[PDB]
């Protein structure tokens, strides 16, 4: 309900065997990327926040990650962002700078809301 922070269609990007490049994970197809909160117990107390990417054609979950307060966000272009949570990285190729900005507020609110509870 008020559990979702953002939902956009984008292409999931993974860091390549090269050194500093990014490529789309598998297909070049769009995925349904959402950011959401999952209550530990009480619907309004402490919770965990996840980023989830589901490929549109075969509904395969190609990305699933738990947000953490220390996470780093990187706006490279107005249409390409990538983040680092602990040791690994994921990135997104948005369809518009709009979607990108909407998603960014989303992740931002979610991160700030992480300690809501204790
Ligand atoms: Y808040």
């Amino acid at each position: 309900s008020h559990m979702s922070y953002a939902r956009v269609r984008a292409v999931v990007m993974t860091r390549d065997d090269s050194s500093g490049g990014w490529l789309p994970l598998g297909g070049s197809g769009l995925s349904s990327v959402t950011v959401f909160k999952v209550p530990h117990q009480e619907e309004n107390g402490c919770a965990d926040f996840f980023i989830r990417g589901e490929r549109l054609r075969d509904k395969m979950v190609v990305l699933e990650c738990m947000l953490k307060k220390d996470l780093i966000y990187n706006k490279v272009t107005p249409t390409f962002h990538h983040w680092k949570i602990d040791d690994k990285k994921f990135g997104l190729t948005f369809q518009s700078p709009a979607d990108a900005r909407a998603f960014d507020r989303g992740i931002r609110r979610a991160i700030e809301d992480i300690s809501q509870g204790c």
